DNA sequence: CCATGCGCTGA
DNA sequence: TCAGCGCATGG
DNA sequence: CCATGCGCTGA
DNA sequence: TCAGCGCATGG
């Protein structure tokens, strides 16, 4: 996942009313530009900082990647020096009530700031461009500033939606892929949804949610352990590959918020704001024991999916 | 969502542990079977009973249309009768502990027998074919019979996989729509996961999980209240026509476990097992005042998703 | 009238 | 269990 | 050296 | 507000 700085001071009630990033291809004389570049490498679940009279607004979600679209009309004045011909990014905008002041951290900023493309400069004053990357070492302070409700639209959130990306690639792949036949082909791509002969097997092996007892078919999910994306085909459909959850528990657990020890002991990570499981009424502690089969895949949870500091 | 009688005496063990329904496609002597025939009418997300042995083994939900396959080769003599040339179904078969024997309520049943194609003869006897169509009204005594754990696969499961497919054409529909910009499209799209504008503009208006508190993003999903697959393009990125829930609430409301009055009353459908609130420590009672633009929409569910008897 | 078919019955 | 007896369906 | 640009300043 | 004044970047 990658972090991105866009300066909106001309256009922001526009873009955010808009739900929108907007630039030029070019500069005024046809030159190469790589901050309207940047707008190219935008990843869709990409966090893009929204920065405007000295401020940060927004903590955006990107839902697109660039797409050739004309200067928005509604710019007016404010916008008239920028060629119509441009690049649209669709941003999930979200207002944080907590806007920082970057230049008056700028003690604290600056040693993360990165040499060319800086979107500060070394006094804290705004440099004048559209759109700069902004390297994770930086953005992890810029986030420490804003505060929990930066953290909240990041960790299982914005980085869930590059994971989804590659998942979707690969089940292009399998359906696409001669070496394996049409039943094979079926039950994998059914098995990421926790459905087919991967759902009859779990429910063979476990019987309920295990935190919250809920033994009612219609409000279990079928989550695997060692997520569908990295399975190989036999783990992909493997019904010890697999826990039965309630959809809240799934939502901490397909995301890493809460683990297991082979012992059943619950791991809570650190990202994980405690507060959601007393609102939920989820108490840590021992949730049973895991078959050796199951308690193989467990670990590789723990050490690969479970959010770690 | 349509219903099927499978009788599977001969074959049982293969099918279940295969994860699949098969038959020939014709009869020895090439001629037309209604039986063979009806397997190319099962729909994903069709409920299909597995009758054996006199007795119904599974309430199964279809996850594929009957696709061309060769006999099981583990079939071996108990199929040799069957031409090689047949029709395969990925079925999600569900056991049922309650195992009831159709035959012992036939007094009960015969009424809602169908006139041609029944799969028991009128003294309950099953009839000597593979497949045949089970009408809604007959389906509905089975389930009556077999209790919970069938009303387990249907509810808020079996009949949420043909919403699914009805909203996937919609969405293809939208992505070909020449009429709608490359931003509305995108936008559209994006609010039936609960992302883009629509997500930006519910955060306006919603601050928390009406029912468990959580205020964190990263904890809660953007539901709409009309929900997508029937809302205009106005309603699908309406602020209004949404409700921020933790994921197993979402659960509940999307599926209409749950409900709720304009007061804010929670109300709970005859099909939600109460069990499973109390297991979620979710308490019935009023979870605060909508708008009068939500109001309209909260009108809408009650009347059309949440679920009545 | 005859053929076919994943149920049914245990001498 | 394996065969024989049905009934429902269709040529 | 010259050009360009979603910040910044103040009348 | 919007012109004019910077710095950052690149031809
Ligand atoms: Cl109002």
């Amino acid at each position: 996942m990658n972090y991105w700085w866009v300066s909106q001071k001309q256009t922001f009630k526009q873009e955010f009313e808009g739900g929108y990033m907007w630039s030029p291809k070019e500069n005024k004389n046809g030159t190469q530009s790589h901050y309207y570049n940047n707008m190219t490498l935008v990843q869709p679940g990409d966090v893009v900082f929204s920065f405007a009279n000295g401020l940060i607004l927004s903590v955006g979600i990107a839902r697109s990647h660039a797409y050739s679209y004309n200067k928005p009309t509604e710019f007016g004045v404010a916008g008239a020096d920028w060629a119509n011909d441009g690049w649209k990014i669709d941003l999930e905008y979200h207002l944080v009530e907590n806007k920082i002041r970057p230049k008056a951290h700028i003690d604290f900023i600056r040693p993360y700031l990165p040499q060319k493309y800086s979107p500060l400069q070394d006094n804290g004053n705004g440099n004048q461009a559209y759109l700069f990357s902004v390297p994770h070492e930086l953005a992890s302070k810029v986030v420490e500033l804003i505060g929990s409700e930066a953290e909240e639209v990041i960790f299982g959130f914005a980085d869930t939606t590059e994971i989804t990306t590659t998942a979707d690639a690969i089940e292009c792949q399998i359906s696409n892929d001669a070496s394996i036949d049409e039943t094979e082909k079926h039950q994998l791509v059914k098995s990421r949804r926790g459905q087919g002969i991967f759902r009859s097997r779990l429910e063979q092996v476990e019987s309920r949610c295990r935190v919250t007892g809920v033994q009612l078919k219609n409000h279990l999910i079928a989550s695997h352990i060692k997520p569908w994306a990295v399975s190989n085909n036999q783990e992909r459909l493997d019904g010890h590959n697999g826990l039965l959850l309630a959809p809240h528990v799934d939502h901490l657990f397909d995301k890493g918020f809460i683990s297991f020890e082979d012992n059943g002991e619950m791991i809570v990570s650190e990202k994980l704001n405690l507060d959601v499981l007393k609102a939920w009424s989820i108490s840590q502690g021992n949730y049973g024991y895991f078959s050796k089969q199951q308690q193989e895949y467990m670990c590789y949870h723990r050490e690969n999916v479970f959010k770690k500091l």
